[PDB]
């Protein structure tokens, strides 16, 4: 029998495998070591850890489910993370390329910090394109709003996916003028995409008026020789609800009525016509109501704005009822329902079936948060 002179009993240090690319290396850390010091010890001991500046790297605990991989917070200690001897920590690059469709419709590639929530990520994305009201904007997956409070990774967003930048809160609108035609085009593309994808619902007549301006903008003035029956792919000029109607003649009439209107003037009229509609700036959700003495549930539209919540008939789009946001005491969402407590401003709660309760609640809470930030600055 040999006895080991190097034997040291009752040691507490964690022994961890530090992975950096193809390099692995076992290192010893005191369980109470702050994450930021562990990063510093790794930088002083493995040459490959010098591939980039410190703020570009962090410690990452992977998982078979990539969505459950986590980035360690700098101000925590290792023992918080319930690590055991033989565990692996990656010293891993935080930056990753994100394909994002911008507000004009183009797809750019930008670098995002994989450890940031979507909220902090939207700040640096908006900064990159000169947007101050970054609180009005969000990302949709290719409306599937991403969760602002969570990272992309933990929402199952993959790094090959292209995400869409889109305005979510309609709080503040600047005037529309030909002075900045780049800005004018941004206002136009967003107004148009919302009409065409149906998140701004409009009448058949209005939808055809819009298409007329859109024809003027994409083709120039109407030429009866070329812009004849069958020319238009209607799914590119009409919301889906109206494609199976024979609107090509009406679109072409409104196109003719633009005469020699310039591209810029047609964008200004398009934006203004959209802003002039009672439906502008309203986010609509489909809910099912319980009518007094009616076992069946009547589908209804719930409208959210920066000022109010409204009950709206599903077809005509008329307002049956309206409560100001200041009149709402509480709200609650579930996977099957959404509920509004109005305090003394009503007897009973307003409770409705819907799958989008969590999304309704986040829209209402976001408008409130925007309002609270404006008063705090005033």
């Amino acid at each position: 029998t040999g006895t080991n002179p190097l034997y040291r009993g009752s040691m507490v240090a964690l022994s961890l495998k530090i992975s950096i690319g193809n390099v692995v290396k076992t290192m010893q850390f005191e369980p109470s070591t702050m994450v930021y010091d562990a990063c510093r010890m790794i930088r002083e001991r493995i040459p490959e850890a010098l591939a980039g500046p410190p703020n570009d790297f962090g410690l990452f605990l992977s998982d078979d489910d990539p969505k459950k991989g986590i980035w360690l917070e700098a101000g925590k200690a290792l023992d918080y993370y319930m690590l055991r001897n033989g565990d692996t920590m990656e010293y891993r690059k935080k930056q990753r390329p994100l394909k994002i469709r911008m507000l004009d419709g183009t797809v750019k590639t930008i670098m995002v910090d994989d450890s940031k929530t979507v909220t902090d990520m939207l700040m640096t994305i908006c900064a990159r394109i000169g947007i101050t009201n970054h609180d009005e904007y969000s990302l949709v997956r290719e409306l599937n709003w991403l969760d602002h409070g969570r990272t992309l990774r933990e929402q199952g967003v993959e790094e090959h996916e292209t995400l869409l930048l889109r305005r979510k809160f309609f709080y503040s609108d600047q005037n529309v003028d030909s002075r900045d035609p780049v800005q004018l085009n941004l206002l136009y593309v967003q107004a148009r995409d919302d009409i065409l994808n149906g998140s701004h619902p409009v009448s058949f007549d209005k939808a055809c008026e819009f298409a007329g301006f859109q024809c003027q903008i994409q083709f120039g003035p109407h030429n009866e020789q070329k812009h004849k029956a069958g020319f238009l792919d209607l799914k590119d000029f009409l919301p889906k609800e109206y494609v199976k109607q024979k609107g090509e003649r009406k679109i072409f009439q409104a196109h003719k009525n633009c005469g020699q209107m310039s591209e810029i003037e047609a964008k200004v009229r398009y934006v203004k016509l959209a802003r002039s509609l009672k439906t502008y700036g309203v986010s609509f959700f489909l809910v099912k109501e319980k009518m007094k003495g009616k076992n069946k549930l009547v589908p209804r539209l719930l409208g959210i704005t920066k000022e109010c919540v409204m009950r709206v008939d599903e077809k005509t789009k008329e307002v049956i009822q309206e409560w100001s946001l200041t009149n709402i005491k509480r709200w609650a969402a579930s996977p099957k329902s959404f509920t509004l407590d109005f305090g003394d401003y009503q007897d009973g709660y307003y409770s409705v079936q819907t799958t989008e309760g969590e999304q309704i609640a986040q829209l209402i809470a976001g408008y409130i948060d925007i309002i609270l930030k404006k008063k705090k600055s005033k």
